[PDB]
């Protein structure tokens, strides 16, 4: 992780912050530039990263040829735009910040990159168990163990009025946890949820058992939430309907 | 329906009301007065009706005869707190508004049931398909088909400024739309979803075919999600944990 070694910079520059009035936390525009001045020529918004990738290769045109430039499955899987979206973008039609992207911020340094997203407080969803799944099964499939990392930096507030003052943070690394750990609210979309404070790091397998174990752990408890589907919702109403 | 009858008057009356600034929209209780005053004796909030039932039978303590006093399964279902709730009720320690309430409002009129909810404007959650199917079971093992409907008022309004102006409405009737029309949002924790003004009002079978024929949509559609999650989420990632 990069911003962990100044994590403690900004954990104790935020704190004590300030800022007025889904809805929204402008206190994620605080750690970009926190990162922006201080984490010069690494930090990126995902779309801003898109963008200078594209930029510097403007020879390359169509998707399937920009697509390469991710020189990476699982990057091109975790950051590209779709198909039609990466085929339009023309230097002067640059992407703009879309809420779907997979990190709210990136931190790329010599072809290594970290996922960092950045929480404000019933947890709040996280990641889709799938597209962690769809990850694993990349990385696994690539053989890409050293290439990215997914962190999170967390941030309190306590309602003063019409301000909002922030009270403590958290930094915790999804890839540090043990799968078996990570919650799957189902009915809520597939999200995993969870606070970063009360997420686990004590993890000590290589990244690729963390790949096989979260996939094991997704598999098992998808199989028997289908099982628990007919159970629940099928066998005991068919006496109603036969 | 009661409701329905003076829906003439309640649309017009409201097509062209007012309010100042999840969320809230006022424009609910602008129809329990609506149904207040015009329609007193019958209208009734959800909590309001279960403190006037047992306040009417103040000789009737602890849960289990308290249930009794709904002289109906489905009913009680529909309508009643658990059961520390209902024993804890007391006089002098009334229940009160309660969000997951089944019906924003009840009308009730000689041993007749309303369930009217009142929805304001992504289609929005109306009811839980598991509640809806526990509901007709119920029915029908009861054999209760004229007991109560559940239905609904939509009022749509333009934001102008800090305000927010009504601009027409929408009445349906549950029990009128084919059950198979009736959109699951199985991700969104098996809600189902859709506008009022949307709904289907076709149906033409008895209410019994009603709860026989959403049962047979419930249970195959629970059936094929569940295949679809083995086939998803769990058959294509065996080769890596196995």
């Amino acid at each position: 992780s990069f911003i962990k070694p100044i994590y403690q910079d900004i954990n104790s520059i935020l704190i004590g912050q300030k800022v007025k009035r889904a809805a929204g936390e402008p206190f994620e525009k605080l750690v970009y530039k926190f990162l922006k001045e201080n984490l010069s020529d690494l930090t990126f918004k995902q779309y801003e990263y898109l963008n200078d990738l594209f930029m510097k290769n403007p020879a390359i045109i169509g998707h399937e040829a920009r697509y390469k430039l991710f020189n990476s499955p699982t990057l091109l899987f975790l950051l590209s735009r779709g198909k039609a979206a990466t085929e339009n973008w023309s230097i002067e039609n640059l992407f703009e910040e879309k809420q779907n992207d997979t990190a709210d911020i990136l931190l790329v340094k010599n072809q290594f990159y970290e996922l960092l997203d950045v929480k404000t407080r019933q947890s709040p969803n996280i990641i889709s168990a799938y597209k962690l799944a769809q990850t694993c099964a990349k990385m696994i499939d690539n053989k890409e163990f050293d290439l990215f990392d997914i962190n999170y930096l967390e941030v309190d507030w306590e309602l003063n009025g019409e301000d909002l003052v922030c009270v403590s943070t958290s930094f915790a690394e999804l890839f540090k946890s043990e799968p078996s750990e990570l919650y799957i609210n189902w009915a809520a979309a597939m999200q995993i949820q969870f606070h970063v404070r009360d997420l686990d790091q004590g993890f000590n397998g290589t990244r690729e058992e963390w790949a096989k174990s979260y996939l094991k752990h997704f598999v098992t408890q998808a199989e028997q939430r289908a099982i628990s589907m007919i159970d629940k919702f099928v066998k005991p109403f068919k006496k109603y309907i036969l």
